[PDB]
């Protein structure tokens, strides 16, 4: 059974992790070092001296889809294909296995002692309000089920003994304290936070399993095996057995801050808005304890690559349900969700137009999407001089544009006209057929595929590189 | 004076030449090999060791900007700035600059000619599987017309058709074109004296393919970004000069009325084109090197190697942009946008609405990019030639509808198969720029800046964090 720890000497074996012995502050500097170092496909770090702190930060543990794959006991990128065709059937689910006592809570500090400031919290942008928790894993329950619920919320820093808890509405941790607020006026909303559990559960937290389902249940299946978990000291939640760091607390109800402001995955800062305020009433730790943190920023950042791997998980969703979709791809660069580019077997005038109303409407994960381009599968949608050519080349903009107003859009998308409210545009660069046009469509180049391969046998010797 | 010669061998000290050992077809497999390396920004390919042949095969000479750069003395790309300066003020007596002539030249090392010539024996590309023929790809054809002396030289791409005959695929607009049916009205039935010159130095191959006015020889350009007049060699057969460091030389004639189905062929869009016919060009003398290198390229899906010529060639354009749009910081058409369809524009935005002023500029000013169907403007913090700069400012700074801009029944490329009706389609502009009171009653978004001291500090301790090791 792989603690993160485990991860880590994995990693270091495969020059995957580098220390960094050098003593860089946490107010923006590793944001600096981590930023430079995930824009060159670089290893994980670990900082052995962050100034003012003894305790290691570790970032970037997620900064290349290898290591995303390796944090689920896979080899490489494709096997993550098999969990979605796994993730499929969610929609007997693995209890977590609760152990009798566990190295979380080796040293324990609570009340008064509690002090979040000798935490090494990262300040991530210069005109970020505070520091920022950022990989913490929220647990929660609701009073109407038993779940518990996964989520990794954005927590500021606003006292010795409190933070902000940023959920959006959506999430099940927000939906568990808006039940609980209903179910219990005036009552203690108990919470506890995890930092750097094992990689399957930092990865399951992050996964968007139904409401329904424990993301302890999902860590179980990328593991093999059940989650291990221990009781927190102060509720009845549970934590991974193995995490560095854990904080346990509650919400009163009513209490909220100005949180913000912060930049975001999207390059821009977020407005100040408020959310409610976590009480911190216990912090346990390992001996030797390392946090772990990461920063959100003008894409890629750790959360994008995050982003990446987990669309290749949704691709057989989509298969399943449009068997002509060849391949299906949200940029990095599109803010991670903002635009997909769709390949498809088109078999009939019109298809496109299914196709794109399929992504805007199958999977919520994709309700939000802006712009969808849809080609056909001569075209790589990984690759912009594929899909600019497809665009420039099968495209009467007029035509083939479909643009749908008062659609649902992200309350943050500053772009769009009314908080909540904008436009959607698809863009049909399908080969076009009898009926969609009176011209004679182009016959496009094609590949030997002999050659291709022949070409692949010898690339290696040839050395050009 | 640099020969091509000499341009590789600065090249392979740069890193930017690689020299191909392993036997390679030039049937297809050339192609696969160049077009991998273009893709990631490699360096030009020397095969060594052609597959049937004895001659090295050279392509993806100018594969990169910087390489075109080099092919003209300088670091980077801007000198053709100036060139865009000089042709506007014609519409400098020292720009009637003519070639130096030499008599005798290493091109004419070796001699063949009427029934031992056989094209065959040269590593000919074919590029596509469905290509009609191998095809010489980059000939500066040289001609002259009935009524001036100017040399035009134009790279028309040619099929072959027999042991001495290739297809002489001008478009009607070409210098050589031009020339050959003037030609035709002033001397009915005489042949057309012509040549083709492969591998000359880079000055002239880059001259070649600027676009002068037909008034001026090429000649005299390639002079201009070289420093010093262009070598050239009076022809066997005819009155024509050629370049004197030249690796191979074909000289002969067209034939009056003798023409030739041509392609189909891959061209720069990536489909094939059509069957059509062409003349044809008969080869009574090649002249070659003592150890004759053969230059070739290939055209098909961008980007590929004209497409980024045709990038760089695009700076002659960009100061007369500016000129009339100081607000315009850059102006780019990717490669993969088959070189003229899609248009990045960059500008400081100076009042709202200003964007819509841009496309409507880029749709008018110049006959260049009068066909352009996609124009995206964006703000001056955006690298036009990074889409991820230009994909992050269209998701973060548009409304869909709002933000685009159709307008229909506007003049398109009559072989742009994609508009409803043959000369004539739509066009779309997306106003990617920050939206200023007016375009929006939201509270825009302040983007994310560094601290310079930060990154600074970071640059000085970076070889010591020793992150890579
Ligand atoms: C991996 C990750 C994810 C998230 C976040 C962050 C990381 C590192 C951080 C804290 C760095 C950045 C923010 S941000 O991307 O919104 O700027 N963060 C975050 C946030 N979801 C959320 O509601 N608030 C948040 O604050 N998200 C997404 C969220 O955790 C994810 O959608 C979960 O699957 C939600 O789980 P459920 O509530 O659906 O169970
Ligand atoms: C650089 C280059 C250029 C050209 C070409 C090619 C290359 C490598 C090849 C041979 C690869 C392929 C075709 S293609 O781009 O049309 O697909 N080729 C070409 C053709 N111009 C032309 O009329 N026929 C051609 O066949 N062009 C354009 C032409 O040479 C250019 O427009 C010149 O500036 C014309 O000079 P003028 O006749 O105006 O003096
Ligand atoms: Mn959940
Ligand atoms: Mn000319
Ligand atoms: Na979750
Ligand atoms: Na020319």
């Amino acid at each position: 059974y792989n603690d993160l720890r485990d991860f880590l000497t994995l990693l270091e074996q495969q020059g995957e992790l580098k220390r960094i012995t050098l003593p860089v502050d946490p107010h923006l500097e590793i944001t600096e070092i981590a930023d430079r170092t995930l824009r060159a496909g670089g290893p994980a770090l670990l900082f052995e001296n962050p100034k003012g702190y003894s305790m290691p930060v570790l970032c970037n543990l997620f900064g290349t889809p290898k290591r995303v794959a390796m944090g689920m006991g896979q080899e490489d990128v494709s096997a993550l294909r098999e969990v979605g065709k796994l993730l499929a059937f969610l929609k007997l689910n693995m209890p977590t296995k609760r152990l009798r006592g566990a190295p979380c809570q080796q040293k324990i500090v609570s009340g008064d002692d509690v002090d979040l400031n000798r935490i090494p919290i990262m300040t991530c942008w210069p005109e970020d309000a505070a520091p920022l928790i950022t990989w913490g894993l929220t647990v929660t329950r609701g009073p109407h089920k038993e779940r518990q619920n996964l989520g990794i919320y954005r927590q500021q820093l606003i006292g010795k003994n409190k933070l902000i808890m940023r959920w959006l509405s959506h999430r099940g941790g927000a939906l568990d304290y808006q039940e609980w607020c209903a179910a219990h006026p005036g009552e203690r909303f108990p919470v506890s936070v995890a930092l750097g559990a094992d990689p399957a559960t930092i990865l399951g937290a992050v996964t968007p399993v139904p409401d329904t389902l424990s993301e302890y249940a999902f860590a179980g299946l990328l593991r093999g095996t059940k989650t291990e978990v221990v009781k927190c000291i102060s509720n009845d939640l549970e934590v991974p057995a193995s995490a560095e760091i854990v904080l346990e607390g509650y919400i009163e109800q009513g209490e909220t801050a100005p949180e913000g402001p912060y930049g975001d995955h999207t390059g821009y800062y977020n407005e100040v808005d408020s959310f409610p305020v976590f009480t911190v009433t216990h912090i346990t730790q390992r001996e030797d304890a390392i946090y772990h943190s990461t920063y959100t920023g003008r894409p890629p950042d750790e959360p994008a690559v995050l982003g990446v791997a987990l669309n290749e998980v949704f691709v057989p969703i989509l298969q399943k349900q449009f068997p002509e979709i060849v391949d299906f791809y949200l940029p990095p660069e599109g803010c991670s969700y903002r635009l997909a580019v769709v390949t498809i077997k088109k078999q009939y005038a019109g298809h496109a137009k299914r196709v794109m109303m399929g992504v805007w409407s199958f999977l919520r994960q994709f309700m939000y999407t802006k712009f969808v381009i849809v080609c056909d599968d001569d075209v790589n949608a990984r690759d912009w001089n594929d899909v600019i050519w497809a665009i420039t080349t099968r495209m009467d903009p007029a035509r083939d544009t479909v643009l749908v107003e008062n659609t649902p859009i992200d309350y943050l998308d500053f772009a769009s006209p009314v908080s909540g409210l904008g436009s959607k545009m698809g863009l049909d660069a399908t080969n076009k057929w009898p009926g969609e046009t009176q011209r004679e469509w182009g016959r496009p180049i094609k590949k030997d595929p002999d050659v291709v391969a022949h070409i692949d046998a010898i690339w290696d010797e040839l050395a050009i590189f």
